[PDB]
């Protein structure tokens, strides 16, 4: 009904549940994270944390295993506390072998009953390195893949993501952040490709947001990217930019409820 | 005074004055524009304008002097209609000779009584081409220079803008959009460099917005970037993210009132 389609685990968990309660939000799709800027005491510590997140988003940490496994453990432990309020996507190391990627997915995603894979943060130029994650999904239960697509991703990376969608048509793909500055191409590709959807989180223009959600009302998925975005402010923006209440309600939860079978 | 520090000319003008009125906004620093996506009815035309825009901001239109002479005439005529509500910045083509630069500025900026130069849209790697404009502003009334600093500017362009600030310490510089994904460096640079301010428009994270405005409460200038942003929405965000009402009142207008002597 309102489902936040993309938020990183927030601590203390009860503060986030209270923010959901106050915003009229039923459920959140939670994403693992190695980093908790929302708990940093003092500005120096916030910056330290934001600098580490910059490295992650830039793709410098992608082959690391243990940190992704600890963040899944955090994620499963958080969901277990509020299993009516949370569903989870778990992250998978990029740039491993097909064998090691499969076992990883089996142990850390399937065995934890997570509903999707992400948030992937490929380095620019390295989209093709995601093939084995698509392969696993093509086969075993078509888990949605969620891909960060704001900076540092450029136009050609968006195009390459599109090609993987076409090559693996049964695997749903959610494009993080509408493709950033590349939203015009992102919206064309999502119109064209059956299995490509767009996340709304981290829009930089309410006019771009208006154009994209009203052009693709059934394939845009509301998300806030907490702790980076604000739940009430983002909900308010969706409802103000939506051309009618159907569009608003589809983007705000009916689309992802349909997609994940919530 | 709440002042919108960065908005492009909106047509019809009375629509924009009404929005200001409803949002409790006293004045807007209005910036010229060659494209009007707000007057496009139907989606094909909107897309057509947004595309023309996307390559302006990317730096491809940077020598289309005719079109730009027309946009300044538009801006001067709009200002004349509500001279108590609007003050203007006028654009200057980026890559011209020192002589062709001082000629354009004299005719189009100084003669039209505009209070600043902008919004400049240098292509990535071309920040050094801006030197003539800094040189002229230094010889005229130290007119502020306002530079688009979201994509496609990268970190190195941001660093190069800072060097220009240091070479021209009396020329105020407003860094558009907090420097986008490069906001961590942008805010360090603005802390250290006397004449460098940050525009808040086109933030993509309210958390980033929060860190930046509370770290630099006296050098962040509220702007909405209409027609790309939404006045009421953006104001709400500033007030919600500000740590106190001083911070909010500075960012929302006192800062630009001081800098521009409004
Ligand atoms: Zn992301
Ligand atoms: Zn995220
Ligand atoms: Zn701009
Ligand atoms: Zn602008």
């Amino acid at each position: 009904l309102i489902i936040d389609g993309h938020t990183h685990v927030i601590l203390p968990v009860e503060k986030h549940i209270k923010i959901m309660d106050e915003a009229g939000v039923d459920k959140t799709i939670l994403f693992s994270t190695s980093i908790h800027p929302e708990t940093a005491v003092n500005l120096r510590d916030v910056k330290k944390e934001m600098k580490k997140l910059n490295d992650v988003v830039n793709g410098k940490t992608n082959s690391m295993i243990d940190v992704r496994r600890n963040s899944i453990k955090e994620l499963t432990n958080v969901i277990q506390a509020y299993p009516s309020r949370y569903v989870g996507f778990g992250n998978v190391p990029v740039g491993l072998s097909e064998n090691d990627t499969n076992s990883y997915i089996e142990e850390n995603i399937v065995n934890n009953k997570l509903v999707g894979i992400g948030e992937l943060t490929p380095a620019s130029g390295q989209i093709k390195s995601l093939k084995p994650i698509f392969k696993y999904s093509m086969d075993s239960g078509s888990l949605p893949i969620w891909i960060h697509a704001f900076n540092p991703l450029v136009l050609q990376d968006i195009k390459e993501i599109a090609e993987l969608c076409k090559a693996f048509p049964k695997v749903p793909v959610i494009l993080g952040h509408m493709g950033g500055s590349n939203w015009m191409t992102a919206v064309e590709l999502a119109k064209e490709i059956q299995n490509l959807y767009l996340d709304t989180s981290a829009y930089f223009s309410t006019f771009v947001l208006k154009i994209v959600i009203n052009e693709l009302p059934l394939k845009c998925i509301f998300g806030t990217d907490m702790p980076f975005g604000d739940l009430q402010l983002s909900i308010e923006a969706i409802k103000k930019m939506s051309n009618d209440s159907y569009v608003a309600n589809a983007v705000l939860g009916d689309n992802i409820s349909r997609l994940l079978n919530i």
